[PDB]
């Protein structure tokens, strides 16, 4: 209407409004105390209500941008705390807003946010639920000022439900700790996934992005016509482009518009949207993004007629190459919800390479007659990797699977740090356990998505402290080529072994009184260092050692003296091992 603020307040509801205002202020004023933000929230909410009562009331017809920037510029310590950010206030909109946006600090220097003990958390949750949760929301938003505010709200509500259920359980910790871990990991991945999509857009351009959206939306909405998918791809590309620039309101409005269009057109798109489309504005976009794949229509024909048989392939291609490739991609993807999106794009690139060569060659239709054959080994490559790795997972369990991976990747890239090798290997093993309990139909997209996050963490860490030319290569490739680049890593025959360090392999009784988790990580750290010291060590030779180390740890955590069993048996274990592996 006349009043954007009034209109937001009506659409979100007072509770969501207050939480979004808190996140937004926290994201821009990363260094003000919680109590300051509480007071800004209350003033803004007060003013909002006046508008709701009367859109003609004073100031109620200013833009949300103008109101927000005005409010920021009234912060008394703005120059003293934020330095050059206060210079934004000398500008008029929209420059002022742009200026504010650029001064968000993606790397604030704040202490890590520690998880308190369970009884401490549950007690504060009971004694003042609202401030417990809102102060958490503030601590998180100010540490991640680009994280999309409504998704951050969706996480906050899941935490609230976590505390609600677990703080009244018999074993509070056993209930609560798994949920907090799950949520922390989902959140960190979700944020790493937003960042990664924006970086890929930048580096690879808008056409690769559109290719990716085609494949993905085509899998999702297999009954939509190409021109409907193409339309969503164009809109989605705009949404993601604007959301990467970072203005909350511009991103939210784009996301709302698309959700609305989709909901007004369910019968052209998918039959699984009814639920999402009935949800309030706040949750619509999010629910649609997560909607399960529609059913494939059923009597769909071979792509042969259109894409290989037809006289006109080269004509139809030449007339609009991306549209033709896009149609190829659409028809492929909609028939294959069981493929990774990156597999579909390799196949599209193969087809494109083939048309480019064949359509300019002596006999086009002869030249590309056999193109679909090129696809077979690109499909089977990941399928067979999934079966080889998942069989290994079933034989070993998760922990021993992680150990095999640790041995595996240490030999390939022994220049990687141990903590990186250990974190990534543990994490890849978690992808094992997650995705290998899916049936075939769902295995490839599972791995793609979870691998995408682990192999991005790997790349993130590594480009921060570079050490392997091979890893930097795989990290700087197209996202299409990232994972196969990693699967092609070969043992580093060039590697000079690490020199023996007695400390590295000295163990104390404190390890008997460590978490299951933390003991594992110390055993896995030693395993890596064992491989880094004896890289040519054999599978039988490694297992001999592990079996002895295992015996050792039971023995020395089972005695009346602990301290010296660990020093005494230790010296013995290490001696035995150093001559077993020659
Ligand atoms: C989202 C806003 C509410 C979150 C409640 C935070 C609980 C504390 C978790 C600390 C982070 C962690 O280590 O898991
Ligand atoms: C109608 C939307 C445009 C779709 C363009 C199709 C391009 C398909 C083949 C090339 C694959 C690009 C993958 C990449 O380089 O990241
Ligand atoms: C005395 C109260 C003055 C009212 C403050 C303005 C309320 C609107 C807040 C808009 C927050 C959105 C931030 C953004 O995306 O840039
Ligand atoms: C003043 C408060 C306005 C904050 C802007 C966020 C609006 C959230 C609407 C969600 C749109 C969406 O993601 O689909
Ligand atoms: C699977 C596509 C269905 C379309 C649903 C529209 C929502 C996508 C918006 C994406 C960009 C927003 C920023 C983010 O939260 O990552
Ligand atoms: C260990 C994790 C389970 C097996 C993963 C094998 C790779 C799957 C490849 C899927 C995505 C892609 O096509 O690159
Ligand atoms: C640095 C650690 C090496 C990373 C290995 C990533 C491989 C992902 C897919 C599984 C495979 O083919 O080995
Ligand atoms: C280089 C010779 C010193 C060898 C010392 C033994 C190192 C043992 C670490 C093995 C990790 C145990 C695997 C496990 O059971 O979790």
């Amino acid at each position: 209407h006349k009043s954007e603020v009034a209109h937001r307040f009506k659409d979100l509801g007072e509770e969501n409004f207050k939480a979004l205002v808190l996140i937004a202020f926290a994201q821009y004023l990363q260094q003000c105390p919680f109590e300051d933000h509480v007071k800004l929230v209350n003033e803004v909410t007060e003013f909002a209500k006046t508008c709701v009562a009367d859109e003609s009331a004073e100031n109620c017809d200013k833009s949300l941008h103008t109101l927000f920037g005005d409010k920021l510029c009234t912060v008394a310590t703005l120059r003293e705390t934020y330095g050059e950010m206060a210079d934004c206030c000398a500008k008029q909109e929209p420059e002022r807003n742009e200026c504010f946006l650029q001064h968000k600090d993606d790397n604030p220097n704040l202490p890590r946010l520690v998880r308190p003990e369970v009884d401490v958390m549950c007690t504060a949750f009971h004694d003042n639920e609202e401030t417990f949760l809102k102060k958490y929301l503030y601590e998180i938003a100010r540490r991640h000022p680009y994280f999309y505010a409504p998704e951050l709200l969706f996480f906050a509500k899941r935490y609230k439900a976590a505390f609600t259920e677990c703080c009244q359980a018999a074993d509070k910790a056993a209930c609560l700790l798994p949920k907090l871990d799950e949520l922390r990991d989902e959140g960190k991945a979700s944020s790493a996934k937003q960042r990664l999509k924006c970086a890929s857009l930048q580096k690879f351009g808008e056409r690769a992005f559109k290719a990716w959206a085609v494949a993905r939306l085509s899998q999702r909405f297999p009954k939509a016509e190409f021109a409907e998918v193409s339309k969503l791809v164009t809109d989605l590309t705009k949404v993601h482009t604007e959301c990467c620039h970072g203005d909350l309101l511009e991103c939210a409005d784009d996301r709302a518009d698309l959700a609305k269009y989709i909901c007004e057109n369910q019968d052209s798109i998918s039959s699984k949207l009814k639920e999402c489309c009935e949800k309030p504005l706040l949750e619509k976009s999010h629910c649609i993004a997560e909607v399960e794949n529609d059913e494939m229509p059923a009597d769909l024909p071979s792509l042969a007629a259109d894409f290989v048989e037809s006289k006109d392939v080269c004509k139809n291609y030449a007339e609009a190459k991306d549209v033709f490739l896009g149609m190829f991609l659409y028809e492929y993807a909609r028939r294959h919800p069981d493929y990774s999106v990156v597999l579909l794009l390799r196949l599209a690139k193969t087809y494109e390479t083939t048309l480019e060569k064949c359509c300019a060659a002596a006999d086009p239709h002869e030249c590309y007659a056999k193109v679909f054959d090129e696809f077979k080994p690109l499909v089977e490559e990941p399928q067979n990797l999934i079966k080889q790795n998942c069989e290994l997972f079933e034989q070993l369990g998760e922990y021993k699977f992680q150990n095999a991976l640790l041995v595996r990747y240490t030999k390939k890239v022994p220049q990687v740090s141990t903590p990186t090798l250990v974190e990534v290997s543990r994490n890849l093993g978690k992808v094992g356990s997650k995705c290998c309990k899916h049936p075939e139909a769902k295995r490839m997209p599972c791995a793609e998505d979870y691998l995408s996050v682990v192999l991005n963490q790997l790349c993130v860490l590594h480009e921060k402290t570079p050490v392997s030319d091979r890893v930097t290569k795989c990290c700087t490739e197209s996202l299409v080529n990232r994972r196969p680049c990693f699967s092609a890593l070969e043992v580093d025959e060039t590697y000079v072994p690490k020199e023996f360090n007695a400390e590295t392999f000295t163990f104390h009784a404190d390890i008997c009184t460590l978490s299951e988790k933390e003991r594992q990580i110390k055993k896995q750290t030693a395993l890596v260092e064992l491989v880094k010291h004896k890289p040519k060590a054999t599978k039988e030779q490694l297992k001999a050692v592990m079996d002895d180390f295992a015996a050792f740890v039971e023995k020395c955590c089972k005695a009346d003296d602990k301290e010296t069993c660990f020093a005494e048996e230790g010296k013995k274990l290490v001696a035995a091992s150093q001559a077993a592996l020659g």
